[PDB]
């Protein structure tokens, strides 16, 4: 009988989440124990359990059949079953498994142990993204120098990992397919639970697309006026190394040369920071305090204790790439993160922060729900905090904004700034798995896998390498997260929904009203908002119970992923923006780019 099988399924999930639970948190240990340490013996260890677990899971996938699930009256045990069904990469015969295992770490190793030698001193050869070739990209305005370390980073992150990257490729194919995927494109998407995901983004996109167009045209006319013509063409593409950031995903680092009004005020909080004496626990500390004053849940004892939050000085390698982790029991969250006391880096502390605080409201959820409503819910929570700690209004109350008129002009510069980072990024995500799809549906030939890389950054956004590459080069993995195995259409979705996270939080702590000059989007602080907290406690403690609709409905009613939001925020600087090139004769779009030789 169907109704006495439903009462003892119910039963075999309620045990099983607790083992899986269990059983993950001797997984996260050992990855834990490699990311802040890494070594041959800790990477063993890591992919040791990794493959301990992907065999129990293999035998919890086969026990789903033995229950008829697809059958049952309750909508809550089948979503669960169905959670179960799904293995990912540990549908792999065993061999094939640790294989990828072995070719995951080495990719992000290779990321991790990445070191330059020094521009003008070649005999120093200790140099490493964090922090000293990010510090080198965000502030020379040396084109030359730039370009050096552009050259240098991309051959040894992106280049030396060519063959372990085409391996990563066919098992992860191979994968998907043992799952009943078409390729590890459709797996990633199926975290969306929405058969039209893609065509929704495309449409949103090709709605935002025309100011990102206009943003790129005054960015480009303003480093010609900086680095001169031989330098940037009207026409071209950007040279990219010249956009203040390694993969120019966002260029806010290069605005004090591309601001629209540069005799007023452009908020770079990171010179009083360092004046006031912040530290990487003082910037934690303000984090928490932001997420309880909106009467959300407070930072355990553990994480304190456990964090790393800062670059370890011993001569250890370790992965400075930001990361929160779930440990799977109560109250066992951390942060790993090598941080620095600068603006940027507050809004990062925020964004990992907000993993937490998700990690926190669903952990009294069975395991199969302890996750984001979809990736990229996960990544939206922290970045909601930081749009407003961002504003004028917020780092004048903390006091790292002193002497500020918020005028017309310096509205515009804040706006502009806030661009640089959110339209800017749009393309540059959106690219990021369009490319690894391609490869993952094998519609690119292994011959033309560079340039089909750079044909993508050219055409959505409109950027190109300083120099030629090739074939012979194989750029892609020199970003982290394609050497780290990340799916990246999560952060397109995240600075989508963020803004409509943003804008019902502002209006439900009364700091946007349309109608109202005196309470303009852009200036909204929903710190010390309990209103703006509910709903967040709403979404958060539903974790992944729901498909992301109702999770969405949670917090504002609204069920539809949408542009509205994002495009309300920035109708301004559009405005605004439109009018300036038009005044200033600005060529908008590029030519097709020859840096990349087929
Ligand atoms: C991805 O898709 C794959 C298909 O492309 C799929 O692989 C299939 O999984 C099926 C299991 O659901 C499996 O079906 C079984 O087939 C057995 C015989 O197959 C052999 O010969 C085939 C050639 O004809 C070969 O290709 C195979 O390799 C095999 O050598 C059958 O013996 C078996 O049957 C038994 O089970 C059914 C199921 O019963 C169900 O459950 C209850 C039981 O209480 C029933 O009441 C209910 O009605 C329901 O039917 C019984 O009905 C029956 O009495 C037997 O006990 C079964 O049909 C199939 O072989 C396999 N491959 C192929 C090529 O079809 C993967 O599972 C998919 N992967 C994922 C992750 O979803
Ligand atoms: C700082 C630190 O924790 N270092 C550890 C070290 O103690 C250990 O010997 C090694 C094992 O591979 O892993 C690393
Ligand atoms: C001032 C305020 O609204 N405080 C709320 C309280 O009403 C609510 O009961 C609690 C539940 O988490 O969260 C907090
Ligand atoms: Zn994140």
């Amino acid at each position: 009988a169907l109704v006495k099988e439903e009462i003892q399924a119910k039963e075999y999930l309620e045990n099983l989440n607790k083992e899986l639970a269990k059983r993950t948190n001797v997984e996260t240990e050992a990855a834990w124990a490699y990311g802040s340490n890494i070594t041959d013996e800790n990477e063993k260890k890591k992919n040791e359990i990794s493959a301990e677990l992907a065999k129990f899971m293999k035998e919890v996938a086969s026990d789903t059949t033995k229950f008829q699930w697809r059958s049952y009256q309750s909508e809550d045990l089948k979503r669960q079953f169905k959670a179960l069904t799904k293995l990912g990469y540990a549908a792999l015969p065993e061999d094939d498994y640790a294989e990828l295992l072995d070719t995951l770490s080495a990719m992000e190793s290779n990321f991790a142990k990445v070191k330059v030698c020094d521009y003008k001193d070649s005999t120093k050869c200790d140099l490493a993204l964090d922090p000293e070739i990010e510090e080198v990209i965000s502030k020379s305005r040396d084109h030359e120098e730039l370009a050096y370390y552009w050259r240098e980073f991309y051959d040894k992150a992106g280049t030396a990992v060519r063959s372990q990257f085409e391996r990563y490729v066919e098992l992860n194919t191979k994968a998907a397919k043992l799952n009943n995927f078409t390729s590890g494109a459709e797996a990633w998407l199926d975290e969306y639970e929405d058969d039209t995901f893609e065509q929704q983004l495309e449409d949103i996109f090709a709605d935002i697309r025309p100011l990102y167009q206009q943003i790129h045209g005054y960015v480009r006319f303003r480093l010609r006026k900086h680095y001169g013509d031989a330098v940037v063409s009207e026409t071209g593409p950007i040279p990219m190394h010249l956009l203040g950031n390694m993969w120019a995903q966002q260029w806010s680092e290069i605005a004090d040369i591309v601001s629209p009004f540069p005799e007023k005020p452009l908020v770079d909080v990171s010179a009083e920071m360092e004046k006031q004496g912040y530290t990487p626990l003082k910037m934690f500390q303000m984090g928490d305090d932001f997420f309880t004053s909106m009467n959300l849940t407070k930072l355990p004892q553990d994480f304190w204790d456990k964090s790393i939050i800062e670059k370890p000085t011993d001569g250890r390698d370790l992965v400075c790439h930001a990361s929160a982790w779930d440990f799977y029991l109560t109250d066992d969250v951390r942060i790993k993160q090598c941080t620095r006391v600068t603006q940027d880096q507050l809004f990062t502390v925020h964004h990992e922060l907000g993993h937490i605080q998700y990690f926190l409201q669903y952990q009294h959820q069975p395991f199969v729900y302890r996750t984001g409503a979809n990736p990229g819910f996960h990544e939206a929570v922290g970045d909601v905090l930081s749009l407003s700690v961002s504003t004028p209004k917020h780092l004048e109350k903390i006091g790292l904004l002193k002497d500020y008129v918020r005028d017309d002009e310096a509205r515009i510069n804040q706006l502009f700034l806030t661009a640089l980072d959110k339209i800017v990024f749009l393309p540059f995500a959106f690219t990021m798995d369009k490319y690894r799809w391609s490869l993952f549906r094998g519609e690119v030939d292994k011959a033309n896998w560079n340039c089909a890389f750079w044909k993508l950054r050219d055409e959505y956004s409109g950027i190109e390498p300083p120099v030629v590459r090739s074939e012979k080069d194989f750029d892609a993995p020199a970003k982290y997260h394609i050497s780290a195995d990340v799916e990246y259409l999560r952060y397109l979705v995240s600075f989508i929904i963020q803004f409509q996270f943003y804008k019902s939080a502002c209006i439900k702590a009364g700091q946007y009203d349309p109608d109202n000059v005196e309470l303009p989007l852009d200036n909204c602080d929903i710190y010390g908002s309990a209103a703006a907290g509910a709903a967040f406690h709403n979404m958060l403690s539903m974790g992944a119970s729901k498909p992301w609709p109702d999770a969405l409905e949670a917090f504002n009613g609204e069920r539809i992923m949408s542009g509205k939001a994002i495009a309300e925020y920035f109708e301004p600087l559009r405005v605004w923006l439109e009018a300036e090139n038009i005044k200033n004769n600005v060529h908008i779009g590029w030519t097709t780019s020859n840096k990349c030789v087929s």
